[PDB]
């Protein structure tokens, strides 16, 4: 079947595009390459430079399930206005559902956020956890799920929302381990610190999303939200000395709508395909920093 | 203090900005005249035509409270296109909210809508229950509540979103009542009818949402929903039997996204304030068939 992947020339996009690819999926990338980059698009896939904001952004693309996981990259959210927020999630998101409702695309697997949650009551926190963002972009992402879980109500295209953790790999160009990395590489010697996370290598956030996908495709539920991150969680002053260490330096560490702490509950997840993690946070950290160092330093 | 009431022009904004300017208030209007007209608008308010759906509606509009009621009306969601929905109260209410941000509102009085909850599985319907909507206008309601709380909590901009059941008396010229009107206006001797609400009267629930909105000022909570309608209900099919009887004709009635059945908990609002609904649904029915047949007939 022909599978479409908004944001797939991005990080976690680019690396599942590439398992679909593996597994024999004919794979149609869309994305606009504002933080994508078309060297980590895989041959094998389908390139269309387009831009969800545009509600006819989806003209002559026709695929029977879409991966949608363009949207700006969240990160350093306070910094960016609330209207590059909510096109870049809101408006893109309508936009991908009215293409797939017109064009009778049968399942919408939607990027969501732990953001969604703002700083939840219940930590690691379940599914059942009300919306309470406390991010412009976290509310985009809710009303994104709304959206998605409206139009499998009323038009039958069938929406599985993943909520992920924190992700880390190879290609990743944003978010702390990568800013660490720029931070050393602008001064070794000295590493400024301005939070406990799950975090997620990419291979295994990629399988995950697949497993859940491949078990909502079984099911007949219209809609379904499921956290996808890591059972246990790292301190940000953990991150820094990781990193540290893998590029073999002994930097001055230095502290000079985000939320503090995050670790969602991946029981239902494990519950429903037998998925497990492969690496513990510290363990993802560590790998992403290796990676990291040879595409950056 | 100047109070802003977008949508003043329309049936439950020109009745809200009446009580406002009778209680003292200066008032401004804003709206676009695509449902709402100047003949509905107090004289003493100060009207401003203006489309939300521009990010700049607001330049040179000051005022320390917005009503924003501006919306298309809920009816005929089916027929409307899902865009036009999307955008006259999902992109229209993030509009409103940064112009409240930019310009230092303090509080947001947003109309909401039972529609959030979508075909409930609890009826009377509480606070509590979860966004169920069916249509993507009660999507869009939903995705507005969702901003509206986290503007509240980020930027400090108070939000009281009231979730009103279904609201009737003169100047209403969309839904059952009317539609029943004109449809006898056409031909008095038949009735098509193509259901079980709760009705409030006009000045029932202007009073509400006033006097919810004097409480939530007294309050620190950053966000509060709260439902504002009827305690009880009405069939179709008795409405229809209403209308009839007020216009003194005795026509054959022929049946021939939409919740089907809606009733919200009113508890918390009477808790809160003390309120009461003055007239039954049926009254309020009843009252406004009078209304509007002066109007109409
Ligand atoms: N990486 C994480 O830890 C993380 C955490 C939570 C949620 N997510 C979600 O996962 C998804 C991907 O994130 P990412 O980390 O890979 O970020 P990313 O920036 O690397 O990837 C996003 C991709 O979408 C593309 N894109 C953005 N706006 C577009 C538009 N208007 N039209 C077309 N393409 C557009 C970008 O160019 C980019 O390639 C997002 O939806 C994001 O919210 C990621
Ligand atoms: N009447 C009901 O029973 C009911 C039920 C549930 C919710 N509500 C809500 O109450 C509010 C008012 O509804 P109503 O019944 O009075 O409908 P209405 O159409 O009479 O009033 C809506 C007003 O908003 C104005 N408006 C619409 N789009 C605009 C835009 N883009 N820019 C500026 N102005 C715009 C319209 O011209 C109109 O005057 C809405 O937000 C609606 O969802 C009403």
């Amino acid at each position: 079947m022909r599978i479409v992947v908004t944001g797939g020339a991005g990080f976690i996009g680019s690396h599942l595009v590439d398992k679909l690819v593996e597994l024999g999926y004919e794979v149609v990338v869309v994305d606009n390459l504002s933080s994508g980059r078309r060297e980590f698009v895989n041959p094998s896939a389908e390139l269309h430079v387009r831009d969800l904001k545009d509600y006819s952004w989806g003209a002559g693309i026709k695929g029977d399930v879409v991966f949608h996981f363009a949207a700006n990259p969240e990160v350093r959210l306070s910094t960016t206005e609330p209207i590059v927020h909510f096109n870049e999630n809101v408006v893109a998101t309508f936009n991908v559902l009215e293409w797939a409702r017109q064009t009778g695309v049968r399942t919408v697997v939607f990027a969501s956020s732990s953001t969604v949650y703002g700083d939840a009551d219940v930590i690691p926190t379940p599914e059942e956890e009300p919306y309470k963002p406390i991010s412009v972009y976290g509310a985009a992402k809710a009303a994104g799920e709304v959206m998605c879980a409206t139009y499998a109500r009323l038009f039958g295209v069938r929406c599985l929302a993943v909520r992920y953790a924190n992700v880390v790999g190879p290609r990743l160009r944003h978010g702390v381990i990568y800013d660490f990395i720029m931070k050393l590489r602008r001064n070794p010697n000295v590493l400024e610190v301005l939070q406990r996370k799950s975090y997620l290598y990419v291979r295994d956030a990629v399988e995950a999303t697949l497993a859940a996908w491949k078990k909502f495709e079984e099911m007949d539920a219209p809609f379904l939200a499921l956290n996808v991150g890591n059972v246990d969680a790292v301190r940000v002053l953990d991150i820094a000395q990781i990193v540290a260490e893998v590029l073999g330096l002994r930097p001055e560490i230095r502290l000079v709508g985000d939320v503090k702490y995050m670790t969602l509950a991946v029981t239902k997840l494990m519950k429903l395909t037998g998925w497990r993690p492969t690496m513990t946070s510290a363990e993802a950290v560590k790998k992403t920093a290796e990676d990291l160092a040879k595409e950056l330093w």
